[PDB]
């Protein structure tokens, strides 16, 4: 029953066969100290050529070997405050940071690794490797892991890798299309035959129940567009586009930075609690931002970019939320809503309700289905400001 | 396949939402020695104010206490010849007669209690109470029972009742609406797919089977309109409107009495055996009643009121049946047939046949449904003459 | 003679029969430590299932027993600074907090209970219970009370509760409609016959007196719409929608929070003194809010939501007032004004003036009547900011 801003703001394009294709160019350089990954929603995998940044694999440029090694790493997720490695424990895994920040405390907190950093190099070659630092995850993120035994197996498989290892001991264009498959929001509406036969004259309780079902399906559509893992703006956003607040509350400098990272931002999406926190920051700064009109409706905005409330953005137990800045369009590479219309039996242009059967207990079943998905044409179309403290008040 | 006179004689009114409301006024007086009850078909309950006829509760006029006591009695039914209480057995229950006649034989058959009579008064207060008479049920009927322990509990709950009991030891208008809910006659017609594909050219065995199903549903409708307990003229008729024959055979004096009790009687309903018995009585009296025409059809009548045969009126093993005298109409408060038309998929104006599914065994299922009920607007619209001996011949 | 903003801003819907029905869904969960209540204006009652949060009643799920216990609690209101319980006094009542904050000072001020909190648990079972803390009401509110003797009586009534107590010693959907009945603003206008016969040519002192009567009735309508207890936005607002100021003066952060709690707020209602205090806060913060136009009339606003003055909002002796944020509409679930037009004799579309009689003293009497009420379709349609200090000046 709440407002679904993402449903009414995302342009909808018609897919053919319930699938869409987005052509991705992933420019990366070898030797700059940062490993680049390929991200398909929440699943990430290291580019094989970038594996070479690792010294023990520098100048090795055999596609088979690199592809095998890249295929043999395992993705892991870490939460805030979680310890990944402990001092004293023998080192046996190479960890490549794909997202999040990880603080390493030595025997003296050395520093904080970030996206594209590596720790666990020496663990690959020798068995004497021992963790001398404790890695505490300051922020939630992902991490690729290459175990020593698996790498040893890959070495024992390819003679070229063996020879290169024995010898060492003494902008790239990569096109890879991304395929989006339409997801389904489905439900079964069970209407008793008596309710369909009698209560249908002045108002149809069958039609009202169908309306409630459609509203629930639309709410689920919005919740999935925001929070789904495969597709979904919160998770299917580039790791470079995800920013951290400078202080923790959503100060206007953070909004300026969020607008800096991409051209032609269309709007902001945030929880109403987050919008209240942003308003508190505006009042503290002493500035009164203007309000702009979309669709004949006035709405708060920052620098002319409307800020739209979305209750589907999660609030963590630590009372920290996130803000989304996103541009929408097809002619301008942005975020589109993939949806197929012209279904065989449409109650609504995107919907399909079809009679299933009548049970022995005289209960009619209807199948209400809708097909939807989200596509982000270019990486710099959705930016996420994370760890936004929304329970901060003046003191 | 038999004639359904009640289906074709009862006017049919369209209910909204599958429900109807009848406003009942129940005039009763306190202190006339007769307890009045509220009857909703076959379930009966004593009016709380009338409970006061009982001496141990006279002049007590607390609505809460009377309502609780009325709610705490239990309804029981007794058949003819059944013994309710026996001499010598300790008395612990108050019995209020709602219908039927009960002969009490003392240590000398005293008399016969009838509707509104009470026996078991003293059993309420003291534990010494003992049954000194044997109550044999001469006629089937209902009876409300108030146990000593339950009444003691109600006394222990309300201090006002305690004080009134301690002190004693030393036309009313009551509106209460009656709600009628439409009942359903439903069935599933299973037609094999071969029988629906081939045998459909010169005659449809599917359509003929559907016709047989509809006829069976109509027969069930008539049987329920006569014999159902919630609604149904035999049971949902006022206890005052139910009369007993003076002699046992249906003599014309009984028909005159049946016509006496209500104004504008429309017709009589009786079993064909009962009509034969009435004809035998007419021949014995030497009078030849006239026949009147309804719908261009000649029919036997008494005093111009047609007598219609109904085979759905039960015949008891003792060969005793009943006769119904009833007026029909909406403008004149009588008996109406509640029925909702305009169903989503009507084969007939009151019917609804809908395809359910086709089984793995290639059997098509159809759901044939009809919604019906009966309403009696005023109590004096259906009169019943009971215990009519129909196996009596001249000797 | 003052402006009646609520009368001219609330949409008016036509009730049938002088009554309206609002269907309420009350979602509650058992075991989260908070008791949910059902509120009908100013009268509140605990949901029977929620009673189970209490340990001594956990896992007991008998509807009869819970319903009886819920029915047997008594509602009490407490003012600010009022002491409810005192240390040393024996504990005999269970107090469930429905609204307001209550600070408990032990032998060391422990904490402050709020809506949904309970204190007095142990008092239910044993008679040794003694108050060891003093409860001072920091804010006015309501509180449900379950006495030990009443609970003991309920235990002695139901054997199942007895057995469960003996054994222990060793999202839910609840639909319950709310009915609104139209209230009446009525008055009698006494006009002397001489004043009606002579003073009627250039101006009618009868018509001018009638105009004054109508204005007084409209003022009473507004005062009741604001301050009435059964209906009325100040009292008939959800306990969750009532917020407390962070500091006490109406700072813009409080307005942001008030706008946070509900979607599509239409306008604010506050006393002119409260609006002056809000303006003082705006000047202190150094921000100059814009003004928006409603009905071709410019009005102060916050974030584009107009702030309308209402002199009918009470000012407490401690110089603290309240602010109302409310959205109006029927298509969007909000606040509507229930009113029936088409009266038998209308001087104005909502009014009815009818001649009563002429007294022996030659005084004509007229009855001027209007029927009105207010409905809040969903709980999150009226929010109240309470304890707003309006007598604060820069120092
Ligand atoms: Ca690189
Ligand atoms: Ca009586
Ligand atoms: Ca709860």
């Amino acid at each position: 029953i709440t407002s679904r801003w993402l449903l009414r703001m995302l342009p909808w394009v018609e897919t053919k066969g319930g699938a869409y294709r987005v052509n991705r160019r992933l420019t990366f350089t070898v030797g700059d100290g940062r490993v680049e990954f390929v991200q398909d929603g929440s699943t990430v995998r290291v580019i094989p050529q970038e594996l070479g940044e690792l010294a023990l694999l520098r100048d090795f440029d055999d596609a088979e070997v690199l592809s095998a090694i890249a295929d043999r790493c395992v993705q892991r997720d870490f939460r805030a405050g979680e310890t990944l490695v402990e001092r004293g424990t023998a080192a046996d895994e190479l960890h490549l940071i794909a997202h999040g920040r990880i603080g390493q405390a030595s025997a003296v907190t050395l520093d904080v690794l970030a996206d594209g950093d590596r720790f666990g190099e020496h663990a690959l070659l020798d068995e004497d490797a021992r963790w001398s630092q404790t890695a505490t995850a300051e922020t939630s993120g992902t991490l690729l892991t290459l175990s020593r035994a698996d790498f040893a197996a890959v070495v024992a498989n390819s003679p070229a890798l063996r020879s290169h290892l024995a010898a060492f001991t003494a902008a790239d264009y990569e096109l890879k299309p991304r395929e989006y498959e339409l997801s389904v929001a489905q439900t079964i509406l069970r209407v008793h035959t008596r309710v369909a036969d009698l209560y249908n004259g002045p108002m149809n309780q069958t039609e009202e129940q169908l309306r409630l079902t459609i509203e629930a399906l639309r709410e689920r559509q919005e919740h999935e567009l925001i929070n789904n893992r495969e597709f979904g703006l919160l998770h299917n956003a580039d790791f470079k586009q995800r920013i951290q607040t400078h202080s923790g509350p959503p100060t206007p400098d953070d909004l300026d930075e969020l607008l800096c990272r991409r051209r032609g931002t269309k709007f902001f999406l945030a929880h109403p609690r987050t919008i209240a926190a942003m308003g508190r920051e505006f009042n503290a700064r002493g500035l009164y931002p203007d309000h702009t009109d979309l669709g004949g409706q006035q709405v708060p905005a920052w620098r002319g970019v409307p800020i739209l409330p979305c209750g589907k953005i999660p609030i963590t137990p630590e009372r920290t939320s996130s803000i989304l800045a996103l541009r929408t369009g097809e002619e301008d590479q942005g975020v589109i809503g993939l949806r197929q219309t012209g279904l065989p039996d449409e109650y609504e242009p995107g919907l399909s309700v079809r009679f299933m059967n009548i049970d022995e207990k005289a209960i009619i079943s209807y199948l209400v289905s809708t097909y939807y998905s989200a596509a982000i044409l270019v990486p710099d179309a959705v930016g996420v400001l994370e760890n936004v403290q929304i329970a901060n008040w003046p003191r």
